[PDB]
């Protein structure tokens, strides 16, 4: 009953997502700034093709706070296949539990926009 409280970014191209440091967490004014660090959670969607065979769907990296979502349990840093992080100068290494993540029955998704100077990989 958990999704993400931002719109994903699409990956088109071939690199997987990467944002250089202080960069990449997504504009919230409902936020503070111990708040904004947190992971991208790329999301791999397969359909039926025009041939009957199963394809692969662009990945959409979706930005969830630290301490939410999927891997709540993951602390900043930890290495696994499909999980970036992101954090700004100044935000507190703590569980973002206050924040928490959105219900889609009473909460539109915030579009994902990134601060003014936010440099993206190829393809994003």
């Amino acid at each position: 009953n958990t999704a993400s409280w931002f719109t994903a970014l699409t990956q088109h191209g071939k690199e997987d997502l990467k944002f250089p440091r202080g960069q990449g967490v997504p504009i919230n004014t409902n936020s503070s700034p111990d708040d904004q660090i947190g992971y991208y959670r790329r999301a791999t969607r397969r359909i039926r093709g025009g041939d009957g065979k199963m394809k692969d769907l662009s990945p959409r990296w979706y930005f969830y706070y630290l301490g939410t979502g999927p891997e709540s349990g993951l602390p900043y840093g930890a290495n696994k296949d499909g999980i970036i992080w992101v954090a700004t100068e100044g935000a507190l290494n703590t569980p973002k539990d206050h924040i928490g993540t959105r219900n889609p029955a009473n909460n539109a998704a915030i579009v994902l926009q990134l601060p003014q100077g936010t440099t993206l990989p190829k393809g994003f």
